[PDB]
């Protein structure tokens, strides 16, 4: 039951400052036809159909 | 055989049927589907295609 040393500090300091947390760009050469949606925006002539 | 006396004479006048109010009208159904030609009236919404 005896141990001299026994005590609690506060450390506010936190790690918020940290490495890159961001990884490598890649350039997607594959597939990206992936999308398959699209809208075209076209206009109508009276007179004719 | 032998006979004596010949005899023709009228009666009456019988009925003859006037059937001609120009009856005869050209229909000719095939005729009827060849016009071939047509034109459509479409009605343009924008906004969607």
């Amino acid at each position: 039951t005896y141990l001299d040393n026994l005590s609690i500090t506060e450390l506010n300091s936190t790690p918020e400052i940290l490495d890159e947390p961001e990884v490598k760009i890649p350039t997607d050469q594959e597939i990206m036809d992936a999308h398959k949606i699209y809208f075209a925006d076209l206009n109508f002539n009276p007179s004719t159909g």
